[PDB]
């Protein structure tokens, strides 16, 4: 019953992986005139799609395969890339960055819960909600080294086995680029940057406070294994530390704490 021509496209989100995302209108059905965003694959993600539910990661509506294509509709995020804000505001107040961290944890723990590991939190890859929540959205193939690596943990770069400590890291990564305006480690090249990761040697900037210096330099260690939320308590770990601790949880769940910015 559901089927491509349920759907116009309106313009085109984004390429990646090897499909692209389109803005659509559902055209039939009682969701008649209802918009949302339309991956196309050219023929694992709708599967991790289909077992999630969470206020913090994306709502998948309808998948479907038809002729060579898989069609995943997804709800339209009208946000954009939490990317955008930190680009246009050079370096987030900790108040901001810790609400954007504090959601993002929680759908971390979802995900980690059902043994799902995101690997890459870079900022262009976390999507946000019509109202500025949080939404990881992109669990596509697209390959460690095509974009940038960055934000990724070190064992993933030498490929050595590795687990939900690599999105600990990567958190601590996103965080470091929220309060500094660049990511911990970067080269001049790609070798240089590499190496950059792997010896890890951090550098604090000293005018974050001692409980946002603390959760960085408990983040972004070599050793995975003595990570903040690399132990049994996930993210409750990482929710425990002093940096989120102005958060009622309850509430940021239920979305009714006010997110630093509204896409308005
Ligand atoms: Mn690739």
């Amino acid at each position: 019953k559901i089927r491509p021509e349920c759907f116009e496209l309106l313009r085109v989100l984004g390429k990646g992986g090897y499909g692209k995302v389109f803005q659509v209108r559902k055209v039939t059905g009682a969701n008649t005139g209802k918009i949302f965003a339309m991956k196309v694959l050219k023929k694992a993600e709708r599967n991790i799609l289909e077992e999630v539910k969470h206020p913090f990661i994306v709502d998948l509506i309808y998948a479907f395969q038809t002729g060579g294509k898989l069609y995943l509709i997804l709800e339209y995020l009208s946000g954009g890339e939490l990317f955008m804000q930190l680009e246009r505001e050079g370096i987030f107040m900790e108040d901001t960055a810790c609400f954007y961290l504090a959601e993002i944890s929680m759908a971390l723990g979802h995900l980690h819960q059902k043994g799902i590991i995101y690997r890459d939190l870079k900022p262009e890859n976390i999507m946000l909600n019509h109202q500025g929540h949080v939404k990881l959205t992109d669990f596509g193939l697209c390959h460690t080294f095509c974009g940038t690596i960055e934000y990724m943990a070190p064992e993933i770069l030498m490929r050595s086995g590795h687990n939900r400590a690599v999105d600990w890291w990567s958190l601590g990564a996103l965080m470091y680029d929220m309060l500094t305006g660049a990511p911990p480690f970067t080269g001049e090249n790609r070798k240089k940057t590499i190496d950059k990761i792997l010896k890890c040697k951090l550098n604090l900037p000293p005018y974050l406070t001692q409980e946002a210096r603390d959760l960085l330099k408990k983040l972004l260690k070599r050793n995975a294994a003595s990570r903040l939320g690399a132990g049994p308590g996930d993210a409750g770990e990482v929710q425990a530390h002093p940096f989120f601790r102005h958060i009622n949880w309850e509430e940021l769940l239920a979305r009714k704490v006010e997110p630093p910015f509204k896409p308005l």
